[PDB]
């Protein structure tokens, strides 16, 4: 049984691809993962996804998307793809001890935001701990917050956040910065930003919400506590391209490369969408847009065979 | 008074750009047009926009988007931009006898679908007359329908529609086809497609919904009537780039060109999104995704000044 298309991933890119493929009568087979629903399934509020004048929670939005895909006939499986064979006319995905095949595959595995890995980070996620200044900076008006990281991401998040926050403490575990000189220099010039180098967070305090961070000097071991009400983690992303490394061309940071303004990868019959590809915007609406494009690409490519 | 950003257009690209720019505290000034709300403001059902398990009407979706932009502080004006000056640090838009200025401009004027221009076309829009096989082909299962046009668009729409329709009559006013040989040959091979060359539609019949089309031979003048329940107009699109021709680089069909996978045009401080740029996907979700990207591009570009 060779399916027309298999989709790997269940964030906005994967579900939008599933909606379009199903409505196109391709009977898409979608492997959602056991941690299904993408990055929004673990935020509280989504206010910048167009179409919801008063907002919607991340889980509510993903459940709409999932039920929408189901309504048009997508075959959804809450299982992880463990391995793929993507070269040639018939592609194979392996799911535990089960195999499935398809003429086209849409890769929508997303990117993992790096975690601090400290107590309180999970408990206080959406309650003061954020990954997304664009999304959440709004909510920290006149507040004292931290940003963690040493690259252009952290510099961009920190300087952006000063238009809301009373103060931004930028914390980095080294005394050297991997961020570009321009981004570094913009952060230095901003009077609302204080730099804390050679510093790591060991714990995030907060009873319902973030009240502070515990700090350790990575050189001397000196520990202290900072009172803050927000923690923005900006230590980088890891695109989830492990399944396809060695089969589909990746850039030096592991993002799947695509041709021009399409979703076509280096492999015939293989398309890629969402934050697996995009290291620039990383929003739900852009991932959904690219998931649509992947399905239209796949449909048109299938019609050429 | 020089604004940070002006947005021209009020479809999904323009409203999503407005939402992001407003949430970024850029106080975007948005000229919606008198025919505001984009292409969806004149369809009935939008079923493939992810986030609505049971669908939503086009006007309901656009009103959500508009109120969402308002909620975050967008300044919305239901007026047409009549002329622009986009070169240099301060850009000007002219609206009747009023002028407005901004450091960045986001172009989101969309593309106009060409119309047959015959009686019944407007009355029966969304009631049998469609512009979008992806969107509406679903609803014509086992029905006899027409597709109008002579290019790759019409060939693609007609062959796609045969997976739903009982029959597809492809009508073209010439006996020569501007579509590529592959697209032409695929349509010829499909047993559900009948070709009617040298034929124009003079009227679309239908009491609540499409019941037939009146036809004229463009050579002999012979007229007849075809019983059909759907009419898909696929005679091409005109991107709304007239305002910016001679200022921003356009491709040979008039679409605004953008740099790589960004929204940057050939002019510093000018960004473009939606169907003004995209001649491939032309969906609401993709236009919304690109409107987000234009605002993020614009925000980051503004921060560099
Ligand atoms: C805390 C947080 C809050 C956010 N808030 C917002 C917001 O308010 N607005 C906004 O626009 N964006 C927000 N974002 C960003 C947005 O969620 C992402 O940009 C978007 O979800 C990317 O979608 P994607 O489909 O490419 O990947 P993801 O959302 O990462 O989805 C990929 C999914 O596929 C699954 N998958 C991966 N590999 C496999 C495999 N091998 N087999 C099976 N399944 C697999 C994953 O487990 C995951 O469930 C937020 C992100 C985070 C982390
Ligand atoms: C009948 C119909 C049904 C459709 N159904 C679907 C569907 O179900 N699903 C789907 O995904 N897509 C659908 N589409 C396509 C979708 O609507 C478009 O792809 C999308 O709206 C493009 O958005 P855009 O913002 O780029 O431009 P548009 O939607 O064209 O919006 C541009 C807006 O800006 C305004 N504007 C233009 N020039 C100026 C100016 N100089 N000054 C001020 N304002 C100006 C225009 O009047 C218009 O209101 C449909 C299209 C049509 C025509
Ligand atoms: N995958 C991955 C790679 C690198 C990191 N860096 C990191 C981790 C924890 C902390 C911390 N508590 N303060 S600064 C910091 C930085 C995290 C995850
Ligand atoms: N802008 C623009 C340019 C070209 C067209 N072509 C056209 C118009 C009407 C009809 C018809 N009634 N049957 S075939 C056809 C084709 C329409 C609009
Ligand atoms: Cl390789
Ligand atoms: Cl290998
Ligand atoms: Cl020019
Ligand atoms: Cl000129
Ligand atoms: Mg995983
Ligand atoms: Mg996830
Ligand atoms: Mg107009
Ligand atoms: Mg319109």
């Amino acid at each position: 049984t060779v399916h027309d298309v298999i989709i790997i991933g269940s964030g906005p890119a994967g579900y939008t691809a599933a909606i379009y493929a199903a409505r196109a009568q391709l009977k898409p087979l979608v492997f959602e993962g056991t941690q299904f629903g993408g990055a929004l399934m673990t935020t509280t509020e989504v206010e910048n996804y167009p179409g919801f004048r008063e907002g919607i929670t991340g889980p509510e939005l993903m459940d709409q998307m999932r039920e929408q895909a189901l309504r048009f006939g997508a075959d959804l499986r809450m299982e992880d793809v463990d391995a793929v064979q993507l070269e040639g006319p018939v592609k194979t995905v392996v799911v535990g001890d089960e195999t499935h095949q398809a003429r086209a595959v849409i890769l929508a595995m997303g990117a993992a935001a790096r975690h601090l890995g400290v107590p309180g980070e999970e408990a206080l996620t959406g309650m003061g701990v954020s990954t997304c200044a664009t999304c959440d900076g709004f909510f920290f008006r006149d507040q004292d917050i931290v940003v963690v990281g040493g690259g252009d991401s952290a510099m961009e998040e920190a300087t952006f956040l000063t238009r809301f926050a009373r103060s931004v403490t930028l914390i980095h575990r080294r005394d050297e910065f991997r961020a570009s000189k321009i981004m570094l220099e913009r952060a230095r010039a901003n009077e609302k930003i204080t730099f804390l180098t050679n510093t790591e967070i060991t714990q995030i305090e907060g009873d319902p919400k973030v009240t502070g961070v515990r700090l350790r000097d990575t050189v001397t071991g000196e520990e202290s506590k900072l009172d803050v009400t927000g923690v923005f983690v900006a230590i980088g992303h890891d695109p989830r391209s492990e399944l396809v490394r060695g089969q589909v061309e990746l850039d030096d940071e592991g993002y799947v490369k695509v041709q021009g303004r399409t979703t076509y990868t280096s492999l015939d019959g293989v398309f890629a969408a969402g934050d697996l590809v995009d290291h620039t915007y990383r929003q739900a609406i852009t991932a959904a847009g690219s998931g649509c494009a992947a399905s239209i690409d796949a449909e048109r490519w299938l019609a050429e065979q």
